[PDB]
């Protein structure tokens, strides 16, 4: 089997991407944030504290003939941005782009933190990291990809995110029309539960390539590119007037600037992020200070190849027995 679904930016900055997912019988379609950096599928629901729902579409398990309470199971998760959610668990039928999983754990939120409430465009998350990170207790649950793997034509999914435009998540096949050149595959460590790999270096604009190993995660659920402070300083040094602001919380630059590209290495291959992809707009409405899309990872504990980097590539998440990542230009 295969599946193919379009993913759409939630706003004009590509702050996140939403993909329609069918849950239950008859189908209830919710727009979920596909997150290769976490492993829970959770939804706003009829159980979510009413004051914490503000425009989201909810899953109502009582209206699904295929929903079954997973008795005793609870979940609770906190994300790298300080947001969090928790609740109980049902199993139900979940389909993404024509690909159906029966018995998928659907984690129903009883509580969500303010950032989720305040974002009316995201109805929940669909985690695509390794199932060892799933938070359901006392019985850990598998991701949608893990459940579907055995049925897929090939045990892979691909992320093809758009710049200021929709893109595609495919399951079970590699669309050879979606990229240029060849796909370069690179080794993955699953030891932290992430799609963790090692970049071979970077360049800033037309500058020379610096060969240096950068360990990080391919994370579709993180907006920006978070790299070591040395790398980030080298990039922003090429933008007149750019500076790190503690009051804003990262590098800002004059909105009048033209940003240089940023290249990252995948083995001997090179992925080029155009400068425009690094512009996240005024820090506040009408400001002439703009927020940068490449930021320091120093406060995180891990480097994050988020959407800013991934949207410059066609990305293969290969879930074969020994997982690997593939990157192609497009």
């Amino acid at each position: 089997s295969t599946g193919s679904a379009t993913t759409t930016p939630i706003d004009s900055l590509d702050d996140a991407y939403i993909t329609p997912v069918q849950i239950g019988t008859p189908a209830q379609t919710l727009n979920l944030d596909f997150d290769t950096g976490s492993s829970d599928l959770w939804v706003f629901s009829s159980e979510t504290t009413a004051s914490e729902v503000d425009g989201q579409t909810i899953y109502t398990p009582s209206k699904s003939t295929t929903a079954k309470l997973l008795s005793g199971a609870t979940w609770s998760i906190s994300y790298g941005d300080g947001s969090s959610s928790s609740g109980d668990v049902y199993t139900d039928t979940v389909s993404v782009g024509g690909l159906t999983v029966t018995g998928q754990a659907v984690e129903s939120a009883k509580k969500v933190s303010s950032s989720f409430t305040e974002d009316s465009t995201i109805d929940g998350l669909l985690g695509l990291a390794f199932s060892t990170l799933n938070t359901v207790s006392p019985t850990q649950q598998k991701t949608f990809f893990d459940n579907a793997k055995a049925s897929l034509d090939s045990p892979v999914f691909t992320a093809d995110l758009g710049y200021h435009a929709p893109g595609t998540y495919n399951f079970g096949f590699i669309d050879t029309t979606a990229y240029t050149g060849s796909i370069t595959y690179t080794a993955v460590s699953t030891k932290q539960g992430f799609w963790e790999w090692t970049s071979t270096g970077y360049a800033v604009g037309s500058g020379t390539f610096k060969s240096t190993s950068i360990d990080g995660i391919a994370d579709t659920g993180t907006t920006l590119l978070y790299l070591p402070a040395t790398v980030v300083s080298a990039y922003w040094a090429q933008v007149s007037g750019a500076k790190s602001s503690s009051s804003v919380g990262g590098y800002v630059f004059p909105c009048s600037a033209t940003l240089p590209s940023f290249t990252f290495g995948v083995g001997s291959a090179r992925i080029v992020i155009p400068g425009d992809y690094i512009d996240f707009g005024p820090i506040s409405t009408g400001s002439s200070s703009c927020f940068g899309g490449i930021q320091s990872s120093a406060g995180i504990g891990i480097n994050i190849f988020g959407d800013v980097a991934l949207k410059a590539a066609f990305v293969v998440f290969n879930g074969a027995t020994t997982p690997t990542l593939g990157f192609a230009s497009k």
